[PDB]
């Protein structure tokens, strides 16, 4: 596919909420509270999309990679790591 910078509107914020909810199921960083997705957010095409976000949760910053299937709209958290340096 092709990588691009995308906005941080509702769609993108919800991807960040998803990432935190999925992290919380795994419990890797304990139970986090989604704050916000900050810039920059990146998207690639895959049949679907891959998203790489900076996610603020419980006042710390994480990087999350999320995939989304085009036809079903089903999502997967691929990676959730941090804390990371600010962009």
């Amino acid at each position: 596919g092709e990588w691009e910078i995308i906005d941080i509107g509702p769609f993108t914020q919800n991807l960040g909420k998803f990432a935190v909810d999925e992290q919380n199921k795994i419990g890797k960083y304990g139970r986090l509270t989604f704050n916000k997705v900050i810039r920059p957010s990146m998207k690639k095409t895959i049949k679907g999309y891959e998203y790489q976000l900076y996610v603020r949760a419980s006042d710390k910053l994480f990087r999350a990679d999320i995939s989304e299937d085009y036809k079903t709209r089903g999502r997967k958290l691929l990676r959730f790591n941090g804390p990371v340096p600010p962009p």
